[PDB]
């Protein structure tokens, strides 16, 4: 159960991260708004696929993101209703501009975290959990089951210096500024809270 689970990147995979951790560690904090615009991004396949698939929002029937900062176990976690990934995307998808450009924005996470986890429910396939270090990969089926409905969670494991990120004026002032990528109502959990009105609508 480990030679299907364990991965290593390809060797230009493990140098892209030379570009990005290294050309971008002035701008660290562009990597709530890569998060954001694939959420965008996944949020626009699975609705241009529901055109086309009247069974495609059956899992999810909301087309939103969710961000939430979970201060007490160091956690960011940003969630999308998009199209998810399948495991076999999970396994084998591996300068502000440049980065949206060649598609490799999501490893901007790793500017600010130690661990990056990715949760996520592709309509014809499990749920699945990835994790990397950025040194190595696994890939998982979820022992939860399908807890997503439909679409995908990043999980930042936050860098001791990186605390600012679990706090809500820091996240709420940085997805404001980074409405760029969204046609899609975003959320911030602003609770540390019951109810669903519990969530503040962004943009
Ligand atoms: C070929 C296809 C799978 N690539 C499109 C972007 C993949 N992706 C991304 S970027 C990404 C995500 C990864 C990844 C590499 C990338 I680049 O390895 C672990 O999970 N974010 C998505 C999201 N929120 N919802 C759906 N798909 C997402
Ligand atoms: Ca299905």
């Amino acid at each position: 159960r480990e030679k299907s689970e364990k991965f290593a990147f390809q060797a230009e995979v493990n140098r892209m991260m030379k570009l990005i951790i290294n050309s971008l560690y002035k701008n660290k904090e562009i990597f709530l708004r890569e998060l954001i615009s694939n959420a965008s991004d996944a949020l626009d396949k699975i609705r241009l696929i529901s055109l086309t698939d009247e069974n495609a929002l059956a899992g999810n029937e909301e087309l939103t993101v969710k961000i939430k900062c979970d201060k007490e176990k160091n956690l960011l976690h940003v969630t999308d209703t998009g199209v998810g990934m399948t495991r076999e995307e999970l396994v084998k998808n591996l300068t502000s501009e440049l980065i949206g450009q060649f598609g490799v924005g999501f490893y901007s996470a790793f500017l600010v975290a130690d661990k990056v986890i990715v949760t996520s429910k592709h309509n014809n396939d499990t749920q699945h959990i990835w994790e990397s270090d950025s040194n190595e990969f696994s890939v998982i089926a979820d022992p939860r089951g399908n807890t997503l409905g439909r679409g995908t969670t990043i999980t930042l494991v936050l860098k001791e210096e990186a605390s600012d990120y679990l706090e809500l004026d820091t996240i709420k002032n940085l997805v404001k500024k980074y409405s760029q990528f969204i046609n899609f109502p975003i959320y911030v959990w602003s609770s540390k809270g019951k109810t669903v009105w519990d969530w503040e609508l962004m943009n």
